[PDB]
């Protein structure tokens, strides 16, 4: 046992768990100290006054507007209804009826205890007629839309005039603070990327755990990849999906550019396939993972963006067992009506169209989904052996010519979804046609997978990683780069560095404050709902 291997993980595991100060800096209350509201006049001018952004999408602003609504009983009742419609939207599909009636009898009646007077009588009656017809979780959608149409009016304008929006401006003043290497503390390397290495890092003030994808400036230049780096960053930010790694920071360094990403302490799937017992795992695990991978691919294809690099090592597991797609550097956004043409990908996972320099759309991803489902069931790549040292020229040859081979491990449904997703003609490939992912979601393979409860987070993952385990190779077994030489950086690269490095992302940052309880603890106003001194303009 090598000491460096041991110490590297015992440290990571200690920070991961916690536990005094929750892992925060000793002076975190001074770092995140609110400015005086008099310091937020610039923000006052530039902030866009949007109800949906300031009172729902922006996490801290959604809680500050609810705190304002709960200051007046006339507005709190609405917040109660909306919260009640949320429960009904995630309650048992059989108990919908009784709970839908509870809401109807609690909020939408002439003398209901918490009567909402802006929903509209026709609407409640329409909703009350459909109550019987059949109970669906979308039943109350319109009622809540009527509440939001009323809250975006006078209530929103009064919030903007309140001390709670002043507090939001303070929070935003903190959000926009600069990011730097001193903002985080780096831990062990979790894996090696294309331009650098992924590490585990921790925000020093909040204690939140992340993963830093370092992209070494010299390496980006040596390999002409300045557009791949920017594309990955812009992509990660544009996308929103519970099944794709999300971006929270993006800062620059003397020698590298960094992407702070969601940490996946469960590890990558290649590790769970080859370094944890027998090759491959059970179909049930493969079912769940393939389903979420598909969901993540549906979220990407909504923005007409292809991935082109689907392989086990780019699928990760989180604290609970759900997965996300990780290296979006090879992804591109095809023109909504045009197709692309580039031989990009990892051998054994490049689809036939991408192998003959043909032109393709969002197609090579469904080939990659089949390559995965096969590898998770069998224990090898469909067209290559585990440790076969086959020249990749031949690996190509096989995928276009030979046909994959199945075994007793594959079920009838598992063998079909693979054989349809591995169709060597894009037109005739499952999902590559017209319906889209919906043709996959019906396949006999997923005959027991409710992609609705899956996309909602109701299904429990099959495998749950153990907190006191590092589902990763040892640090000394991670491959290393070869020192770059002769690529001395200059000025013309400074324009791309400034465009890449945009600081913190708004919504992730605010979530980080909520989760770490920094918001909870520092978002204190005065006694009996009085102006605190940092919001009082009569004196600092
Ligand atoms: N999203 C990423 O870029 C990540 C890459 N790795 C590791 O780094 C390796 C790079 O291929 C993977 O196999 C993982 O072990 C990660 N490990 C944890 N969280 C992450 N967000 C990543
Ligand atoms: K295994």
């Amino acid at each position: 046992m090598e000491l460096e291997n041991i110490v590297a993980n015992t440290v990571l595991l200690k920070a991961r768990e916690g536990g005094k100060r929750k892992g925060k800096s000793k002076k975190w209350k001074e770092i995140l100290k609110f400015p005086h509201i008099s310091q937020c006049e610039d923000l006052r001018r530039t902030i866009d006054r949007d109800y949906c952004s300031l009172c729902d999408k922006q996490p801290i602003g959604r809680l500050l507007f609810r705190q304002f609504c709960e200051t007046r009983p006339g507005l709190e009742c609405y917040i109660q209804f909306l919260d009640s419609v949320a429960e009904y939207e995630v309650t048992p599909d059989e108990k919908l009826g009784e709970k839908g009636k509870e809401i109807m009898t609690k909020y939408l009646t002439p003398k209901s205890p918490v009567f909402i007077a802006q929903v509209g009588q026709d609407l409640v009656s329409q909703t009350e007629e459909k109550l019987l017809q059949k109970p669906c979780k979308e039943l109350f959608s319109a009622c809540a839309q009527s509440v939001h149409e009323y809250l975006r009016g006078e209530p929103f304008h009064e919030y903007l005039d309140s001390m709670f929006f002043d507090r939001f401006l303070q929070w935003k003043w903190l959000e926009r603070q600069p990011v730097t290497k001193n903002t985080f503390r780096q831990y062990r390397v979790l894996g090696k990327g294309g331009f650098g290495e992924v590490c585990a890092c921790q925000v020093r003030a909040t204690g939140k755990m992340y993963a830093c994808k370092r992209l070494e400036k010299k390496r980006i230049k040596k390999r002409k990849g300045e557009s791949m780096a920017l594309n990955e960053k812009q992509i990660l930010e544009k996308v929103n999906s519970q099944f794709v790694v999300n971006l929270a920071y993006a800062y620059e360094t003397k020698d590298a550019l960094c992407l702070v990403l969601t940490i996946m302490n469960g590890g990558d799937l290649k590790f769970h396939i080859y370094n944890m017992g027998n090759p491959g795992f059970e179909e049930e695990r493969a079912l769940f993972y393939a389903a979420e991978i598909l969901c993540g691919l549906e979220d990407l294809h909504r923005e007409n963006t292809v991935y082109r690099d689907l392989k086990p090592e780019n699928i990760l597991l989180d604290d609970y067992g759900h997965i996300r797609i990780s290296d979006l550097g090879l992804a591109v956004k095809i023109p909504e009506g045009d197709l692309i043409r580039g031989r990009v990908g990892t051998v054994g996972y490049m689809a036939p169209e991408v192998l003959n320099n043909q032109r393709y759309g969002l197609s090579p991803d469904y080939w990659g989904l089949g390559c995965l489902i096969y590898e998770m069931i069998e224990g090898q790549s469909p067209f290559r052996g585990r440790k076969e040292k086959v020249k990749r020229e031949e690996v190509d040859r096989r995928v276009l010519e030979t046909e994959e081979v199945y075994s007793h491990k594959f079920s009838e449904e598992a063998k079909s979804i693979c054989k349809m997703l591995l169709t060597k003609d894009a037109k005739q490939r499952l999902g590559c046609q017209e319906e889209g992912a919906a043709e996959v979601k019906r396949h006999p393979f997923f005959r027991n997978m409710n992609f609705k409860r899956l996309e909602a987070g109701m299904l429990d993952p099959p495998f749950v990683p153990d907190p006191r385990a590092v589902y990763c190779k040892d640090v000394l077994d991670i491959e290393q780069f070869s020192t770059v030489k002769g690529v001395n950086l200059d000025h013309t690269d400074d324009d791309f560095y400034s465009k890449f490095s945009t600081g913190s992302v708004s919504i992730p940052w605010q979530n980080e404050m909520i989760e770490t309880e920094c918001f909870k603890e520092l978002n204190v106003f005065g006694p009996n709902g009085t102006l605190p001194p940092d919001l009082n303009r009569n004196h600092p």
